[PDB]
């Protein structure tokens, strides 16, 4: 392949307004530096993408989730890579977020601001719309 | 209040051994100009210099590693939500093999006499570099 393909694991993390947990990313980082992200990263040589998961969002969020059911799949290309991303829902949460040097600020959306944003990349808004399609229709 | 809000984006020339530009075609899950050519380059992030915008933005659109030369001109266009300021920066003459994103379909390294002669690139773009070559050679 002239690419390589990496796996990722996002987290779905609500709070009590049912608004989505997302994170932007610093300026120094290697892929989409200064831009709006979901709680997730890649996952490791020989870990579970469940143990991936709460691990990335451990370390970016402070968050100890344990993760649920699978809420999709996101694939999206970089330039030194693809990645095929499976999003778990990480249910609802009460709890102050701590960031790590990974990301600059955090704030919580609701699906409808998701969806009219701009800086949050189209593979996260398209997966948000299927996400919505799949849970109502 | 100002109805629709500025944003100051950043823009990159660069060209081949042969001096063409390099050229990109935007993916059409874009919000804004989905489909259409494009220079490399993008918004300018909250605390970053502009040189520091313009490498970061052609790193992630195109696998080049460039440190920004001059400043080439200005292209200012509005679109529905926004107006954008963008200062285009002279990127010099690369040997790379273009390795784009998820942000951009195809790529094309295209001579300025095309450019003035193509249709798919935005009025705005057409302008500039017709702009850029009388500011060189006249």
């Amino acid at each position: 392949l002239e690419k390589p393909y990496i796996i990722s694991v996002y987290a779905l993390i609500r709070n009590e307004k049912g608004e989505f947990l997302l994170l932007r990313r610093s300026e120094n980082s290697r892929t989409n530096a200064g831009k709006w992200d979901l709680p997730g990263g890649k996952v490791n040589p020989d870990e579970s993408l469940k143990e991936g998961v709460a691990r990335e969002v451990w370390e970016e969020t402070g968050i100890t989730m344990v993760p649920g059911d699978i809420a999709g799949q996101v694939n999206f290309e970089l330039t030194e890579k693809k990645v095929i991303a499976i999003v778990f829902d990480g249910g609802y949460v009460v709890a102050d977020v701590k960031l790590s040097y990974e990301h600059i600020e955090y704030s919580w959306v609701s699906l409808e601001k998701i969806l009219g944003m701009e800086t949050l990349p189209a593979y996260f808004r398209d997966f948000f719309e299927r996400f919505d399609r799949e849970n109502k229709k």
